[PDB]
C-alpha cells in the first residue's frame, strides 16, 4: 500500500507558537528520504496552508474556535481524500487539535476504524470541562459519539459528526490526567493503559491486550495517533507538555513494531514535536530523531535488522 | 484519617551533614500545600529542636551515641503520641537513624505493624559489625528481637526495647550489602527483594508477593520507611550514598501507589534528602521534587488521574 | 578454577584508535585488585606484543588483513595454553576482531563450547558483504562452520578453522544489524534476542531461554564475549559504534549474574571500551567502571550481597 504524508503545521490549539514548525524540523531530518527506502511508496503531498480567520473571537473559555475548525476541516478533506484512493496517510503535526481532522478524514472512508492514542495525557476535556480553553486538550471529546451533545455547539465544528464510540479507542502511556477528563473515561468505560498498568504488565501485555480488546472478533483499521510526548521527557524533550515517567524510546519502539506486525496501520499521526522548546540544539536533534524512528518501525523497520527478499546475500 | 507531617532536622548519624537541612527543602517544595488539594486532613506538627550531647564520647567504634540515641527518644514519644490520637505520621529526615524513633513510637501504638524498607542498603550493621561508627546503618539492628543481646548496650539506647521480629520485615531494592549485614539477613531468614529479583519478577510480582508474605493471614498496619537512595542516583542524586543500577521513578511510584490501594499506611518516612550534595541546583531540585511525588502518591495521588466523588463534571 | 588476566591492547579491526587503551584503563581502575577479593584466583599474564604487518595491502576491501589475523593467531596460542592448564581465561579488547583469537584458541581445549554474545552487532560480515573491509564487524564470519567456503581465503587467516555451528551461538541485545547479516542469521537459522525480544519477554526469561536452549541436553562450556556497546550509551559511551535503545546497567549485571549462577563461565571478553572516545573524563570513568562491575558479577559479586562461608559474623 502507498503512503501520502500529509503536513500540517499548525498550532493554535495552544498558547505559544512552535508547534508549526514541527513537519519541517521531521521533513529536514530526512523523514521522506528514509521513508522510501522501505517497502512502501511514499508520496510527499507537502504542507497544507492553512488561513488565519480574523475577528476569531473566544466562544466562552475556548481559544481559536473558527480557525481550528477550519483548518481541521480543510485536513479532514485531504486525508479522507488520499485514504480514498487506497493510501495509508502519515499526518505530521502540529499540535493535537489536528487529531479532529485527521481521524474524521479517515473514517469518511474507513468508518470501521480504531484509535490507538498514545500520549500522556486523554485531551478528553469538553468546552466545559476545559481549564484553558486551548483545543490541543479537547480532540476526543469532539470525536466520541457518547459525548453528543453533552457540551453547546463551538463555532467552527458544525462539520464534526461524533465517529467514534467508548469501545474503539485505547490509551497508552496516561500520566497527566485531568478530574473532569478522569471522571470522562471512567464514566464511559474507556479501556486506557496508564503508567501504572504498563508498569504492571509490561509493554508486552500492553500490546497483546489492546489488540485482543479491538480487533477481538473482527479485525479493522488501526488509527494510530502518536503524541510525542507519550515518552518520557529524556527522549523527546521539545515539545509542549513533557511529563517525568513516560514511556522509555524501547516501549515506543516496541509498539510501533507490534503495530507494524498486524498489518492493519491505515493512518498515522506524528505530533506535538516542537523545535523551539528545546534547551539546547542537541535536545531538539533528539526528539527530532525519535520521531523519526517511531514512524520508520511502524512500516517495516525492525530492531533485528532487514534485508530484501528474493536477493541473496551470500 | 488525618495526616501528622513531623520534621526529624538531624543529622548525626553520619559524618558530614547537609541531611539536616532534607525537611526545610520539602516544606520549602511545597510538600505541604500540595498534600492539603487530597482526601487527607493535613496537620504540620513543625521540627523536633534537637539538642546537641556535650562531650559525646565514641562508644568504642559507635559514634555520637547519646545525641542520636536522645533524638530517637524525643522522637518515638512525639511519634507514639500522634499514633494514639489516631493520625498517620509523616516523618521528614533526616539520616536512617532517625528510623529507630519513628518505627518504636509507632510500635508503642501498633504493636503488630510490619516495616516495609524501600533503600538501596540494608542498614542492618550492629555495634560489632559496623565498618564505621556511623549509626545510620544500624537503625534496624536496634529494632530487631532476634538480635537482642547479641551486642553490648550503646549509651543513649537504653530506652529502646526490640518491637519487630525477622518475619515482619521486607526489603525492596538491595544493592549495597556488608558482608556482615548479609549474613544476618541470611541467618535470620529475612525476606528482601534485591536488585535481582526486581529484574527478574517485575516490580508487580515484588509487590504482589511482599503482601501475601505481609498481610497473609491478618492485615495489619504497614510502617514504609523511604529511603531517598533507593531510587537510580539520576532520579535522586542529592543523598549520601547513591549506588548505580537502582528503582526508576516509575517503579518508586508503582510501590507507594500499591501501598495506598491496601488502605493500611500507618506511618511514612522521607529520609536521606541532602540538599548540599547536589552538583547543580537541578539536581538537588530533582532529587526533593522526586521525593514530594512519592510521598503525594502514599496518599491518593495516581498517575491515571484524580477526581473528587459526587461531583460532575459534564 | 583460576583465572587468567590476558591483555589484547589491539585495534587494527577498525578505522581509529584508541581501544588498544582499553585495558590498560580497565587495569587502572583496578580490575585485577578487586577480582583478587572473590572466591577466585587471580593471574595477570600481562599484554601480549602485537607486530604491525609491514606493506599490509588491503585484501580487496578487508583493511589490515595480515596483521589481524597474525594477532588473532598469536592470541590464539596463549588463549589454548591456559586453558589447557584448567584455567578461566579474561581477555581485555582490544576491538571485536580479537574475538577470533579468544573464541578459537578456547576451542582447541573445549571444542564443545556454546558462544553467547551480548551486543548491538551481530558483526557477522564476511568480506563479502562488508560495507567497509574493517575486520571488527566479522569475527562471527571466521567461527562459523556453516560459512566455510562461501567467502575467499584472507592473507593471514589460513590458521583459523570454522570452529563453532549455527546451532551454537545466541546473540544478545542486538539493535543495529546490517541487511546481508540480517540474511544470514535468519537463513542460517541462529538463536538471536533482539531489544524486541528483550522488551516482550523480559531479560530473566531471555536468559532462562538461552540457556534450555544451549545447555539443553548437554552441559557445556560458555564463552561470554561481551562487547561494551551492548549497553545503552548512557552506561557505556566509550565505544566505537554506540546505538540508542541498549540495555540498561541492571539488564547487564543480570545476564553476568545467571552467568555465575551455572558455573558453566570458561572464557570471558571485555571489548570495544574506548578511552580516547569519551567526551568528557567522566564518561570515560563510567564507562570504564561498569565493564569492570559486569566482570565482577561474572565472577561471584551478587547485588544482594556476598560473604566468606564457614566464617561466623554475629
Ligand atoms: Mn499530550
Ligand atoms: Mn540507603
Ligand atoms: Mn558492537
Amino acid at each position: 500500500k502507498p503512503i501520502e504524508i500529509i503536513g500540517a503545521p499548525f498550532s493554535k490549539g495552544q498558547p505559544r507558537g512552535g508547534v508549526e514548525k514541527g513537519p519541517a524540523a521531521l521533513r529536514k531530518a530526512g523523514l521522506v528520504e528514509k521513508l522510501k527506502e522501505t517497502e512502501y511508496n511514499v508520496r510527499d503531498h507537502g504542507d497544507l496552508a492553512f488561513v488565519d480567520v480574523p475577528n476569531d473571537s473566544p466562544f466562552q473559555i475556548v481559544k481559536n474556535p473558527r480557525s481550528v475548525g477550519k483548518a481541521n476541516e480543510q485536513l479532514a478533506a485531504v486525508v479522507a481524500e488520499t485514504q480514498k484512493n487506497g493510501t495509508i496517510s502519515v499526518v505530521l503535526g502540529g499540535d493535537n487539535s489536528m487529531a479532529i481532522g485527521s481521524i474524521s478524514g479517515h473514517a469518511r472512508v474507513h468508518p470501521d476504524l480504531c484509535v490507538i492514542w498514545v500520549d500522556a495525557h486523554t485531551d478528553i476535556n469538553t468546552p466545559l470541562t476545559t481549564s484553558s480553553g486551548n483545543l490541543h486538550g479537547q480532540p476526543v471529546a469532539f470525536l466520541l459519539k457518547e459525548l453528543k451533545g453533552k457540551f453547546p455547539d463551538v463555532p467552527g465544528f458544525s462539520w464534526v459528526t461524533p465517529c467514534i464510540s467508548a469501545k474503539d479507542i485505547v490509551y497508552i502511556g496516561l500520566r497527566d490526567v485531568d478530574p473532569g477528563e478522569h471522571y470522562i473515561i471512567k464514566t464511559l468505560g474507556i479501556k486506557y493503559f496508564s503508567m501504572t498498568e504498563v508498569d504492571k504488565l509490561g509493554i508486552g501485555k500492553v500490546m497483546e491486550e489492546t489488540f485482543s480488546y479491538l480487533l477481538g472478533r473482527k479485525k479493522r483499521p488501526i488509527h494510530l495517533s502518536f503524541d510525542v510526548d507519550g515518552l518520557d521527557p529524556v527522549f523527546t524533550p521539545a515539545t509542549g507538555t513533557p511529563v517525568v515517567g513516560g514511556l522509555s524510546y524501547r516501549e515506543g519502539l516496541y509498539i510501533t513494531e507490534e503495530i507494524y506486525k498486524t498489518g492493519l496501520l491505515s493512518g498515522l499521526d506524528i505530533m506535538e514535536v516542537n523545535p523551539t522548546l528545546g534547551k539546547t540544539p542537541e535536545e531538539v536533534t533528539r526528539t527530532v530523531n525519535t520521531a523519526v524512528a517511531l514512524t520508520l518501525s511502524c512500516f517495516g523497520t525492525k530492531r533485528e535488522g532487514n534485508h530484501k527478499p528474493e536477493t541473496d546475500y551470500l
